[PDB]
């Protein structure tokens, strides 16, 4: 009975990892909706807000927009440390900069970054290839070897290096059933039994 | 010794499964060389052709360009554990149209007709989207590890028959290879692709 087309534009990271469960609740109760799925960075899906029904992204809430906050990710050093080469991924200078900073103050030399790459999944498969070391967010820690790898959590000044997603949408969209649909899904889907 | 820094353009499906054992071997020999990575559809990489010295791309070779066949993918269409499957949502990807509608074609000849009810931009996501039991799909062979063969049965697409293969290239512009960084890039993919 709920039927159109919901358009989601979202992180990249969330694309594998939280976007793929709700969808299988979702085309299951709304099994006559139409869904398409963009993928890229936060200020990419941002710029095109307009081609979207709803955005997930990582940062910070979106501007002129309805926001959810779904969720925050704490951070882990992940290695197999000095010469390695650190794999950087691309986000918001803030966020680069904490974990820059967090490289100077808890390892002896000075950060640089040898390989930088867009996406945090490229990164990931960047460490488990072997290529060095990085931070993730643990949302995207699962099957990195626990016998190959050590894993430290990311603190600064004993508070959790942590960042959040959220889910923006204009309000008037709600009118659109399938949209309506979704929001609510996905208030549900966020909270923690 | 090798320095400077080379920048890279592939499709995001090469960014998961190639390129990261490529530059395992790469940063190991030329470890003062930076790297950087950008992923995309192969329109945008092709779009932004001036911002990479190497590109990675799927489909055909590009134009204006020297072009390296890199290797090619068979393709399965993969489901839950099987005839009553064309009930199931099937999950389309984003690629150029001659592809996907060999893709739509086989569907129809070996099945109802092809409706996808799930559209999504890279091959990645569909397949997270095919872990997490939204539907069914198609995935080129590169893109099927870790796919629980408990779970899913694999069945190899044919069309007349003739797999249905795509292919990956390798695509920069000649003058380049005077940058030191990118020569050793294009020589170490050359002898990569090659298999013993």
């Amino acid at each position: 009975e709920v039927n159109g087309t919901i358009s989601i534009g979202c992180s990249s990271l969330i694309g594998q990892t939280l976007l793929p469960e709700v969808l299988s609740l979702y085309n299951a109760q709304f099994p006559n909706v139409e869904i398409q799925v963009q993928v890229g960075s936060t200020e990419q899906i941002k710029a095109n807000h307009r081609d979207y029904h709803v955005m997930i992204t990582r940062g910070n809430k979106v501007m002129n927009l309805a926001n959810t906050h779904l969720f925050n990710d704490d951070h882990y050093f992940i290695f197999p440390v000095t010469k390695l080469p650190f794999i950087e991924f691309q986000a918001d200078p803030i966020y680069i900069n904490q974990i820059k900073q967090w490289y100077n103050d808890n390892l002896e030399q000075d950060y640089h970054a040898t390989i930088t790459v867009d996406q945090v999944a490229t990164c990931k498969e960047m460490l488990i290839s072997g290529v060095g070391v990085t931070i993730l967010p643990e949302i995207m820690m699962k099957n990195i070897s626990k016998e190959q790898f050590e894993f430290e959590k990311v603190e600064i000044d004993n508070e959790p290096l942590i960042r959040s997603t959220f889910m923006s949408y204009d309000p008037s969209m709600l009118q659109l059933p399938q949209v309506d649909s979704f929001v609510n899904l996905m208030a549900s889907f966020v909270e923690q039994p």
